[PDB]
């Protein structure tokens, strides 16, 4: 029960990390929203959730979209009850180095990332600070605190949304509203992962930045950011929390 | 659940941060081991803290002595059985700029500190490397992060501590022993807080914190308490700031 | 001459601490090339730095406008050589936390900034690349490292710029390119400085400030120019991919 | 010119990088003081850059003994004038992990680096406060930033000597004498990177595609050392081909 009583909405909440994330905060008594691109897989996955009392519901909304994003959280709020927690999960990722990246593609990319963390967390931020209480966990990576390879728009919105965090923190830890962004290392079992790894040599050279000797698993980050969200991490704030199996650490 | 069957000894366990630390790890079902300076301490607090079938047990040894910290590390085992975790908590601080600071209490800030963190690391590596099993926590602090006026020895500790945490964590990590480091900032009420007390500069110390209050020892222990859990699994290297925001701004 | 033959961009070159970056590189024998939203302004600051031989241009374009920063780059390699540096130094500043922060605002920041280091880099990686030869400084800040109070969206570009410096050393750097970060500490004499102090009036605000910096004064254009300076010479050529604070030690406490 | 008037301390002076320094410091009009533990180096290395009306001097001493190092900055600003940087190069690097290291090989190498970092600094201190002028450059690694396998003392070693550059920086700056770090990634050439020296498995953590040259690292320090560099405090720089970036 170390989310009792506390009501969270996870964007990109459907499928892969936001998933789990969801299935782990059910799991410690939390009321919980899923607000995602597709409406229905946040229907469908808040069903297969909402087992032995747990109350899990499904949003349609697209982050990058101010009065999208600003209902859906509203709609939460008014199916759940006030939220006490918002998990800025939404991210998608993609390849291009500078000098050659799809432009439109570099828009989009920075676009779901650091927009959505902003317009969503714009939205959650009225009745947070009216209530003088929230978490907002935002999502960074490995990816925005060093370089990879040919991701530059990633690398970029992922390096925003690590210092934004820092920001948010700044104006509103004072004022009841703790801030932190988990950053997790390759989880290849998403979409996402999918995409990436999408040679014996080649992932056998990914895998070797990982001290850990694997790679993560959504269950993996999940934790972490249960962690974050509970009352348990009331002095932690600003944080910037590598769950990357030792990969910033080398 | 969240520590069931997990042993964890705890370095300067017998008051402050590594006493709560204890305390918390009791309440997830861990048995604990506190070994501090202060063998008598020690004991008080483990008694204190076995009530309600929680099992703690108390031990004596300067964690800057190979010998004696090793002795206890085994007197622990032989009484709660193989470690699963340590933190190594103990720690001292103490003034003193570059140029004014004596270098025997600097000497003594980086023994306590640093050599300690490395010995006790030593002690329970054997066992947790044949078991291919073990976590380990560093303290460090904001101040092995920035720079704090007026703690050259400490902050050259700490530092020192994040770093050899980020190290330790690339020799061990693949062989079973995850390795992280909890980063607090000010925590006034230990003996170590009310030591950096001793108004205007108060103030000036407390807008250091966007949190708009200072830490507590319960505060610090749930941070220790995740990274020591199986929860945590895919954390190691870490330097976890557990500081209000100080290093956020 | 410690940027003999070096032909340097600069955007944002036409004011503050652009224009101070490319005097400073104009004393070490660099052709500059300034190129800046304002044509009339670069043009102006390019015949002011033309003294002794220095040979400095003018060139209009918007960073966040593709086709204008390429161009302007083309034209400026017709005009003075073909480029060894780029500094990515135009940016612009505003305020607004994210609860209040207005969308439009926070997209023209995040434009400026960080799609205008993309863009411009873009260009000029082209000609570098093809001669594995340049190196690009791009501008960070205090504020792309440490989260100030009340810049939101800048905080967030400048964040993004200090990672993104790290991604094109990392793709780059084994190509000939050397990429790096300058984070300067506030600078108030510049039009954002200038900014900056407008924005909360109050002399407690003003010395609660001045206070973050250990040094005990605000930078210059200069102090930050002379960094600039190191990291584009080839005396610095085994640096790449830093983020390196020029900041009167702000960050370091 | 870029440092015309100075009168730099380099400890560790007398070979490798901290030679690279002095030589470079010596182009820009500076005079040198090579402190080294070997004495008789010191000397033949500061006689070597003395051509062309450079004034090098030698020195030795054992950074590590407060009166031996003391006594040499004193012999050095006797010698060549009051100190106005100090290059804190010395250091001594090793093998081993926290559950095989032996304590007293730990002990030397926190020693030579930390305690020498101290002790060094406290001497010039006295006359850079006095005079409120100073720069004090001090020897950080990639290997102070991030965790290298086998190497426990060294890595700790590495990362107090960042972190004590931002402390100092904290107490110092606004006093007139700025610290900073400079943070090398491997250097091949000198003793200790020959005495470190899968191979390829090491120059891929490189993005530039080489290790780095003692000339390298000394045009970062020359930089950090002049006063073109006077907004810049409490900075670990990482001068490393990339190494920390990825
Ligand atoms: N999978 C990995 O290796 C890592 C992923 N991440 C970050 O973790 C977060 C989640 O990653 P994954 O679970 O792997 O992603 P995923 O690709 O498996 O799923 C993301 C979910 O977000 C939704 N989504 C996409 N765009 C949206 C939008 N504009 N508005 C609302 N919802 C949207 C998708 O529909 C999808 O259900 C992202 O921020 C990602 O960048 C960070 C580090 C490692
Ligand atoms: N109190 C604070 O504001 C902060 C403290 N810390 C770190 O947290 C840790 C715990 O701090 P506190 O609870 O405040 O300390 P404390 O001073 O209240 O108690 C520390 C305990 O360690 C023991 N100890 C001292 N030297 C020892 C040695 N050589 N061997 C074995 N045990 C020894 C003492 O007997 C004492 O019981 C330390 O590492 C400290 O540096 C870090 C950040 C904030
Ligand atoms: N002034 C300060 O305190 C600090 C400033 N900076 C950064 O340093 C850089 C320069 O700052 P300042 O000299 O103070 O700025 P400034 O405001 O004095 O001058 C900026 C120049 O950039 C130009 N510019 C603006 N938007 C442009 C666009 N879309 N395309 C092309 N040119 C454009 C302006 O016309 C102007 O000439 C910026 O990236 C800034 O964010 C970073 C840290 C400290
Ligand atoms: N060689 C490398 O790959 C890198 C080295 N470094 C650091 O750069 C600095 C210089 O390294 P190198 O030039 O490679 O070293 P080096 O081994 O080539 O020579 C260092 C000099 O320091 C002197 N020295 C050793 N102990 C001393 C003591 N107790 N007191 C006074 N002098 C002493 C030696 O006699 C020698 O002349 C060191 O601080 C080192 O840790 C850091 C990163 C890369
Ligand atoms: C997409 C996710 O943030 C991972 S980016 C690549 C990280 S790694 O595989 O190069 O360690
Ligand atoms: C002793 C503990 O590590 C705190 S060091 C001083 C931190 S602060 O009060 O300057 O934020
Ligand atoms: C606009 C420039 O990047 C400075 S942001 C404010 C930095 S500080 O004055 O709060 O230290
Ligand atoms: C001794 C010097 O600080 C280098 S430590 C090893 C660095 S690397 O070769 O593993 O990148």
């Amino acid at each position: 029960n170390r989310l009792k009583n506390e009501v969270i909405a996870i964007t990109g909440g459907g499928a892969g990390i936001g998933l789990a994330i969801a299935s782990a905060a059910l799991r410690e008594g939390a009321k919980v929203a899923l607000i995602d691109l597709d409406q229905g897989l946040a229907e469908r996955s808040a069903a297969m959730l909402s087992t032995g009392g747990a109350v899990a519901k499904g949003f349609g909304a697209d982050v990058t979209k101010a009065a999208d994003i600003t209902a859906a959280i509203t709609s939460a709020e008014q199916t759940i009850g006030s939220l006490t927690g918002l998990v800025n999960n939404a991210g998608i990722a993609g390849f291009g180095s500078v000098h050659d990246a799809d432009a439109a593609a570099w828009d989009r990319i920075m676009a779901v990332n650091v927009t959505g963390t902003f317009l969503a967390s714009k939205a959650a931020l009225a009745g947070m600070l009216e209530r003088h209480k929230g978490t907002i966990v935002n999502f960074g990576s490995v990816a925005g605190l060093v370089g990879i390879p040919t991701m530059a728009a990633y690398c970029a919105a992922k390096g925003a949304i690590v210092n934004l965090t820092r920001q948010m923190a700044a104006d509103y830890s004072g004022r009841g509203v703790r801030v932190n962004a988990v950053c997790p290392g390759t989880v290849t079992s998403t979409g996402m992962g999918q995409q990436l790894l999408g040679s014996p040599e080649v992932q056998a050279r990914r895998l070797a930045k990982y001290p850990i000797g694997r790679f993560g698993t959504p269950e993996d980050i999940a934790e972490a950011v249960i962690f974050l969200l509970s009352d348990q991490a009331a002095f932690v704030t600003g944080a910037a929390f590598a769950v990357d199996g030792g990969m910033t650490a080398i």
